[PDB]
């Protein structure tokens, strides 16, 4: 059982399809589901929850439903995220906070909750946080985004230490520019990379597969940068 | 004119005495004032953003705007993560990240409108570079702050607004055989705000007795 | 074809085993050989490297993939660490990766062919330790070098990445790392699934660098 | 007494004026001397480690042990990496990394022997934190030097020997509209050797006008 946030789009949605193909049971979290409706009509082992991850009450109601339905996820993938592009002086309090509530607070809460159940059961859990190269190098017009992505890397490290004794591994992936719904400008992207190729969702999906695998037994608290050389210098 | 949050204790408090004694006009922000000349002391809960907005309404009525922001208000939970509630996680984030962001946006706005230089110094921590147990919020919030620092340094650089951070160690795991003291952090602030710091922006100054070395 | 330095021991030897088993033409380089082209070479000798490349230019053998795993760790108080012991660690741990990396990249650029280099660094490339001045300098240098060479050769599809093993209490996890944790990472990093990965350093360390 | 490599040019040079003018006895170390009061000038190739060992034998016989060491001698190749030869890479390493290693071990030996409380500053670079085109040896050497700073800080910390580095940017890819000047490096050196730097070691001070910010 693998629980994936941001399931309606981009990376999270490429994960939904990939992991259903390899016979995982998938719990999909997203605030929209227009791009999951078709799959909901099938008999695939797919539980879709509609949920505003910025509402921490709704996150409890999620865990109430999972407990009552007897779903303990084995893996959590925190991919849901938002990103502002607005001058910092135009960025309102609420919207700074929204970006924080989705990108940082929600991963923390979902992580505390799955980890509570894993601790209680002696299960060997796995968590992957999708941060960003904005968690390492800043960008203009992105105060909250950079802040939130730096915070999530930090959080990954902290929570790896908190739960390592229980063999719950917690890692992050920091994508560079990946072509999804979230994303002249193209030549600027390339001029800031080393590779002349576009980042795709499959590059992140593959990294997740590596990091949830048995081969990743000794991997915790690390940040895997998947960015075509953006952070190189 | 320097604005200092966390003025009622430790690093912020030590900054009060020191810049008053250097002849600065001081605006002191803290939720407590028991521990508190050109000194405006404000009793304020900095996790309440409505109260930061009202502070600025008062400051604009007073035609009083800071040249310098020191974000030293801060809280550290010590709680096992399973016992760290939603609200406490968020409170730590609202004090340690959201309040520096709001205070910084606000003083940046007025520096940009007045076309005046400005300087912000953010008090982070070594917990911004290295995690520790029982510190989910503290660590995430301090990391976030370091990232906030670099971001706003980039945002405002062209307008000559410098934004830097300091990451103190503790004020065995150290390299030096001495205690970190408040004055070690004050001296670095003094440096970061000075004319000698004209070319320093987006930098994190670690003052930690070798704690982060290895 | 894959070239692996440090082939006689630990991480390098584990790779020889795995990549034969996977059908690769392996080229092992090492000073010792007591444990497939096997070359006995001291990599701290720059003219031996140039000769290996001479020989290899005559045999048609230029690797598709390079794995710099040859390394030595002094454990020496820094006051007793001689000039020559310091240069040697630097010559093996840094200079040789660079010479070996420049040489394969030369042939890849000429042939207009993709290449892949994985540099075995260390968590000592990120966090210092006492009594390891050369080692820590050298592994910090190699992380630097990986990023620089990732930039240098990106637009020729030459990918350059590194791995920072922990030890193969100061960790988060209660197990010991194994040469296979590092081999599995090298495998991932040379895969077609790593098309987008360059300049990155992969930490594989049980949480050692976490905090 | 302050020992300064690279004393003939740029940052080492500007340190010569500066610390002479503040009453330090200075030992200038460089391979050239055309741009060079209690001053001892040594013409020395810092890539030749026999000569270094010589200098210190001599200095011991003159009972001159420096109190402070500034490692500023440096070289940057700008050369495409396919044209960077073995010798060229080794030379950059020998100057930028090996020499500061040796000079540092040599002055620490004497501080430990005499029970002095010494101070070392390493002049690294933003290329110690970020790669650039055509700078394989420079980038590797400068990353090496940050790493050595942390390690020797850890080694000699029980002996109150502080080891720190500074990472100059350029002395558009910056956030500030401005050039670094040697003085920005010199003031930072002055701060790191001071009594207010008592709790500072292992640290890396970036002075780059936002280059590394993102
Ligand atoms: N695409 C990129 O270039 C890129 C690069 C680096 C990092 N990232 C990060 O990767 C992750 C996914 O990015 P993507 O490109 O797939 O984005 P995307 O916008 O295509 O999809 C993100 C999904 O998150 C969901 N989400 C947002 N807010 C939510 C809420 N409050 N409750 C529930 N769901 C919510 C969205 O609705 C969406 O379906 C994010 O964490 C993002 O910051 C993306
Ligand atoms: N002392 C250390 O070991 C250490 C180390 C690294 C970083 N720090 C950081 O340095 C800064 C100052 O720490 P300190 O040791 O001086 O702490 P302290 O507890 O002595 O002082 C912090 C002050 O912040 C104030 N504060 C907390 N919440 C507030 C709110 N909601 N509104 C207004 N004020 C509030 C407190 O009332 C207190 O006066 C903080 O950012 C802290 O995280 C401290
Ligand atoms: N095992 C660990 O805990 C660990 C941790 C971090 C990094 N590393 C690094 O991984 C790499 C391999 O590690 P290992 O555990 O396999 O060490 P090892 O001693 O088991 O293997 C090193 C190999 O490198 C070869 N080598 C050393 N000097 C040489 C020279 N001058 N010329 C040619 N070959 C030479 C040795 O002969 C040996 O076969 C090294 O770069 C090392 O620094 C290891
Ligand atoms: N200027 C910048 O923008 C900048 C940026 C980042 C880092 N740095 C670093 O700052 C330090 C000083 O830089 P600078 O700009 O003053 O450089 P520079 O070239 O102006 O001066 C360096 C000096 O080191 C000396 N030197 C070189 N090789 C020597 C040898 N083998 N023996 C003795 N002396 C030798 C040279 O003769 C020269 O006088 C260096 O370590 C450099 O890498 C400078």
């Amino acid at each position: 059982i693998i629980m994936i946030s941001g399931a309606n789009s981009g990376i999270g949605h490429a994960c939904i399809k990939y992991f259903l193909e390899k016979s995982f049971h998938v719990i999909a979290l997203d605030i929209n589901n227009n791009n999951l409706i078709d799959y909901m009509k099938t008999d695939m082992p797919l539980k879709v929850v509609q949920i505003d991850l910025s509402n921490s009450e709704a996150i409890h109601n999620l865990f109430t439903q999972l407990d009552l339905e007897k779903l303990s996820p084995d893996i959590l993938i925190n991919a849901a995220g938002i990103r502002e592009i607005t001058p910092v002086l135009h960025l309102s309090d609420d919207m700074f906070k929204k970006v924080i509530d989705v990108n940082l607070v929600a991963p923390f809460i979902l992580s505390r909750e799955v980890a509570k159940r894993w601790c209680e059961s002696k299960i060997k859990g796995c968590i992957v946080n999708i941060a960003s190269v904005s968690g390492l190098m800043a960008e203009p017009e992105r105060a909250a985004y950079v802040a939130s992505k730096h915070a999530l890397i930090g959080l990954t490290k902290q929570m790896a230490m908190e739960f390592g004794k229980q063999n719950i591994r917690v890692n992050s992936i920091s994508p560079g520019v990946i072509r999804t719904e979230l994303t002249a400008l193209m030549s600027m992207i390339k001029s800031n990379q080393s590779l002349d190729t576009w980042g795709l969702p499959q590059d992140i999906v593959s990294c997740i597969e590596y990091l949830i695998s048995d081969q990743a037994r000794f991997i915790t608290g690390s940040n895997f940068v998947i960015d075509g050389g953006w952070t190189a210098g």
